């Protein structure tokens, strides 16, 4: 139960032959004197005494009388002999400003994941994630209130359902203080922030999520150590939980079976199915310079994480190139199932930058990503981070004019989701919102209000991404695999022309072209590898999405001329700032 301490842990309903009551449990081995205050009580840890247990560190004292729904905390003296109150580190839902508050209550009763939700994580599988953060995605009309869980379960989980995204990800839904931490600031790491509603209506909207078809991805900051409202510094008297700014000890037994038991709770008592770490440089980091221990933690975790509840899945982010990320612990190290793409990110992103005459010169921007793309399970991302602190919105990124910039936009849009990787993209972005993510506000959902405007249009295209995307097992299958992807022209430096073909396990291939410059190509000519008919399934220029309209009409056949190499080749029209995708027709 080493892996369960969340199972026995805090505060949970018992029976004491015929009394009834909820049994609580602390582990501060130090400490010296602890009391359990609360409604219960009146607040008098001068009337319930708890029992220590050096066994095991863990204090503990059954109240009868002691429901579900009280508040509480605890009343120690450091082992210092100072007086103090804590928290219950295990509160499963918690009263942040309040003073900060425990409440009584039980465990979610278990989710068991289905056949279904394991497929979705699986590397084969089309994997297009849609990211959020639940308190400004949408804000109440008049009021400017945030959704509930409730609410978001009626309209989030119902738009990322139709706009064809496979998963929902949620930055840390953690308990934590300020908003603008955007929750990788936690206090309370088992207890659902209680912004939007109680744990229960937390545990719905998950349950709605599933019940749309959709895998839920929670952001897990098993990295950032609480620094605030004293809520994990110093338990019991000495630095019971951190090293002697403040980080774990993941070294520390408890210490570390309070973060993998966290990342089984979530899972099991809440039915997620990926967990996300961020910033696990600065975990690994800061061996000479290794912190070996939080190295050693990761992959336990994962391991763990991996034979308690195989299906869940785990993703890391990691600004540094530590070498095997999401690669086997019997080997590399860490051993999580994807990495973040960063990288990626920021070659392709530079490009898009670049004012398309000058694209001739950075080619190697787009194309470098393949030569790497074998080392990691990447998931090209366009996140939070991209769009705050004065980076922009990927829009305000784009050069040239209104058209330009979606043309733009639109024309990245389609390289992304045909190049090797997942897909992981922000809210706000489908619609091109113009200003930066403001965690304080809603979205910006006014750009999309009266007449289709382009915005309308990079909506449209971003779903039928998604929706190509999957169907397609081309786009999907073989990601990891050198055989899902190969270059038909990858050196059309002068004129910024882009062409690849995505294999399946079945050989089947979809072509992929990308124009990146303003200039129309007609009667292009590049070598393909299955000569035949071939149509358009996918157009950025399409009228829809406000494109100018240009592209090949209904079915183009191959012709015996030599190109590239190969024997058989197409000849098309390559439509101005945009890609698109051609599927081969039987006859």
């Amino acid at each position: 139960t080493h892996l369960r301490p969340y199972e026995t842990l805090g505060a949970h309903a018992d029976t004491m032959d015929g009394v009834t009551g909820t049994r609580f449990s602390v582990w501060a081995p130090n400490a010296r004197r602890v009391s359990v205050v609360g409604q219960f009580n009146y607040w008098d840890g001068r009337r319930h005494p708890m029992r220590l247990r050096k066994e095991s560190g863990i204090w503990e004292l059954f109240i009868p009388g002691a429901h579900n729904g009280q508040l509480y905390k605890y009343e120690m003296i450091d082992a210092n002999g100072n007086l103090r109150l804590k928290s219950d580190p295990y509160a499963f839902e918690a009263q942040m400003r309040p003073e900060t508050a425990s409440l009584i209550c039980g465990l979610p009763e278990k989710v068991v994941q289905t056949e279904e939700r394991k497929k979705a994580n699986q590397f084969d599988a089309p994997i297009s994630i849609y990211e959020v953060h639940l308190g400004s995605w949408r804000r109440h009309t008049d009021n400017n209130f945030w959704l509930s869980y409730r609410e978001l379960a009626d309209q989030l989980v119902p738009y990322a359902k139709w706009m064809g995204f496979t998963h929902l990800e949620l930055l840390p839904i953690n308990e934590h203080p300020f908003d603008g931490s955007w929750g990788y600031q936690p206090t309370g790491l088992y207890a659902p922030t209680r912004r939007f509603g109680t744990r229960d209506d937390f545990r719905y909207f998950i349950d709605a999520a599933h019940a749309a078809g959709l895998n839920v991805i929670l952001d897990w900051v098993p990295g950032h150590f609480p620094t605030d409202d004293f809520a994990l510094a110093e338990f019991d008297g000495t630095n019971l939980y951190e090293h002697s700014t403040l980080i774990y000890n993941y070294g520390r037994r408890e210490v570390s079976n309070f973060l993998v038991g966290n990342a089984l709770y979530w899972i099991e008592r809440f039915g997620i199915d990926a967990l996300r770490v961020d910033a696990v440089a600065s975990m690994i980091y800061r061996g000479g310079r290794e912190n070996l221990e939080a190295i050693e933690f990761l992959r336990n975790t994962n391991r763990i994480l991996g034979e308690q509840v195989s299906g869940a899945v785990t993703m890391a982010e990691e600004s540094t190139d530590f070498p095997g990320v999401s690669r086997p612990q019997d080997m590399g190290g860490l051993g999580f199932w994807y990495k973040w793409n960063l990288g990626w990110m920021h070659d392709t992103l530079d490009y898009m930058k670049l004012d398309p005459v000058y694209r001739q010169y950075h080619h190697d921007k787009l194309t470098f990503g393949i030569l790497y793309n074998y080392t990691e399970n990447f998931v090209l991302p366009l996140s939070h981070d991209e769009v705050v602190h004065g980076k922009k919105s990927i829009l305000d990124r784009m050069p040239g004019d209104a058209w330009q910039k979606f043309a733009n936009l639109r024309a990245y849009y389609g390289w992304m989701w045909a190049f090797p990787g997942k897909k992981l993209l922000f809210m706000g972005n489908e619609f091109a919102q113009g200003r930066e993510w403001n965690h304080d506000a809603s979205l910006d959902w006014h750009l999309l209000e009266g007449g289709d405007n382009w915005h309308h249009g990079v909506q449209r295209l971003v779903r039928d991404l998604n929706l190509t995307y999957r169907h397609h097992k081309a786009m999907h299958e073989l990601d990891f695999d050198p055989y899902g992807f190969e270059w038909l022209v990858v050196d059309d430096k002068e004129r910024s022309v882009l062409i690849f073909v995505r294999r399946d396990k079945e050989g089947n291939e979809i072509i992929v072209a990308s124009n990146f410059t303003p200039v129309p190509r007609h009667d292009y000519r590049f070598g393909i590898n299955q000569p035949g008919k071939w149509r358009e399934i996918l157009n950025t220029d399409s009228m829809h999405y406000h494109g100018s309209n240009a592209g090949n009409g209904g079915t183009v056949h191959s012709d015996e001329i030599a190109s590239h190499g190969r024997q058989h080749s197409l000849s098309l029209t390559l439509p101005p700032l945009a890609t698109i995708w051609l599927v081969r027709e039987a006859e």
